[PDB]
């Protein structure tokens, strides 16, 4: 009945002929990978485990972006303050 | 390093955090000073629905797996399936 409304710009990494490829697709093969190893071993943290490898790099770059500048990378964000100073905390980036 | 991706001729092992990288540096640099207020959204979509994809698959769809498997309760793991049209 009715559409969206979302953020509709892309994400995207280099392949080899060489083209790009969505950045999902760079999760799955990494999660393919991680339950190759894991070979039914227990596991009760996945969401942590991915999201700590993906807002780490996602938390420099756009602190590099605004050049520190914590307001405007929350922001660009889409976080208040609070939240953004919480995640640099937890990962040592204070 | 527990998540990692193949890169190539000869193939190696890189930490996944290398293609978050690499993607963000491409999309800040097509940006051209554009205004962004839902980044972390952006990026949230981009890796939620591969992790919810692969979770459910290896779990055979069973919720209560899945939900223990990723350490979040049932109710969250529900939302996020239906938000992403997985449900």
């Amino acid at each position: 009945m009715f559409e969206q409304r979302v953020n509709s710009d892309v994400l995207t990494v280099s392949t080899v002929q060489v083209t790009q490829k969505p950045l999902r697709d760079s999760v799955k093969q990494a999660l393919k990978n991680y339950f190759a190893q894991l070979n039914g071993q227990d596991v009760n943290d996945l969401y942590e485990l991915v999201l700590a490898e993906v807002e780490q790099p996602l938390l420099d770059m756009v602190m590099q972006y605004t050049l520190g500048n914590q307001t405007r990378a929350a922001l660009m964000m889409g976080i208040n303050r609070g939240t953004l100073r919480k995640k640099l905390k937890k990962y040592g980036m204070n």
